[PDB]
């Protein structure tokens, strides 16, 4: 579909501006036309493109005005550094950081990721059927990636179906680390119990919780805990799981502890009866993942060995991250110009021709 989107050579031919419904999408010259818009959102837009020098297809996301609010600049730099630090088959890889044509005028950041066909959210929405071996493969790859992320002392704090990208090969990669934790510091249908009822510190269990939810949504094709309001989330939680007994309530803040005694009782509805279509071992592990108590929640390391995944589980093939990740990129307090400069050095690392 070339010449469908107007493409103008700019800055001495080293860049190409693509008009996309009045949205100027400027990338380096090696990404010759055509490009295919594939995503929209708050960050900006996402197009597919081909690197004419490497014959490799990427997805270029454009974060527009990335440095205006310093919080969003920190989430962008955090995204780049986090995704560059890690090398894993269930983690989305950065393939390029576009240099700005003019360093003084560096407002938009274009990141290029490896190209994926869809994501689990779209798979759910399209109402398309999956063999049980496929669901098995998906869950296994999610946990296999979580093992690595956590092994780098990083907690992916916002897991969603739209965060799990897929391929026709059924390869699944985790993405969008804009909110991850270093243990040193938005829909909540997937947020853990401890996150809503503030326990100021949380462990990897939060991720496990979300996975549980996600897997049920994969197996039931309906959102497991839809929230009308923030207070309602807990209601639909304990309506299904049951109101905890305080052998389980010990951990949350006592400003939050009182909270749970404040409400009427809730029986533990059995999941095998509410969602009976799914396989039995699936229901088992799902129940073992959605415990209200964080210290009574199954670990990713143990959830890998659960019998639902026994045809895929393998400790020698599920690696960890050797070198951990530190949060002070250069230092702790940075201005928008410092973060700008770091991302600029990264783009110059991917594009040594623009260093000079």
């Amino acid at each position: 579909g070339i010449e469908n989107i107007p493409a103008t050579l700019s800055h001495g031919g080293r860049f190409i501006q693509y008009n996309i419904f009045g949205n100027i999408f400027e990338v380096t010259a090696k990404y010759k036309p055509p490009i295919m818009p594939i995503g929209k959102g708050a960050y900006g837009i996402v197009c597919s493109a081909m690197n004419s020098e490497t014959n490799e297809s990427v997805a270029i996301k454009k974060i527009a005005n990335a440095f205006d609010n310093k919080i969003d600049a920190k989430r962008t730099l955090r995204e780049i550094k986090l995704l560059r630090h890690m090398d894993h088959e269930n983690i989305v890889a950065i393939r390029d950081i576009i240099p700005p044509p003019l360093r003084n005028a560096f407002n938009d950041v274009y990141i290029a990721y490896e190209l994926m066909d869809t994501d689990l959210h779209q798979i759910i929405r399209s109402n398309q059927a999956l063999s049980e071996e496929h669901c098995q493969y998906f869950l296994y790859q999610i946990l296999r990636g979580l093992k690595y992320i956590h092994s780098a002392n990083v907690l992916h704090r916002d897991l969603k179906p739209s965060n799990l990208l897929l391929n026709a090969n059924c390869d699944l990669k985790i993405c969008d680390f804009g909110l991850a934790r270093v243990t040193s510091e938005v829909t909540r249908w997937y947020r853990a119990p401890e996150l809503l009822l503030n326990s100021s510190d949380y462990t990897a269990a939060i991720d496990v919780w979300s996975v549980g939810c996600i897997f049920m949504e994969l197996m039931d094709r309906k959102p497991l805990f839809p929230g009308r309001d923030h207070v309602h989330q807990l209601r639909l939680l304990m309506e299904l799981i049951g109101t905890p007994s305080e052998e389980e309530l010990e951990f949350l803040n006592e400003n939050a502890k009182r909270y749970i005694r404040q409400l009427p009782p809730y029986p533990r509805q059995s999941i095998t009866d509410k969602f009976p279509t799914v396989h039995p071992l699936a229901i088992d592990l799902i129940e073992k993942m959605l415990t209200f108590d964080p210290r009574r929640r199954i670990t990713v390391l143990d959830a890998l060995a659960h019998p639902y995944l026994n045809s895929l589980h393998d400790i020698s093939d599920e690696p960890e991250c050797t070198i951990p990740f530190n949060f002070d990129f250069e230092n702790h307090a940075l201005s928008e110009e410092q973060m700008k400069e770091l991302i600029y050095r990264e783009a110059l690392a991917f594009n040594p021709e623009y260093q000079q």
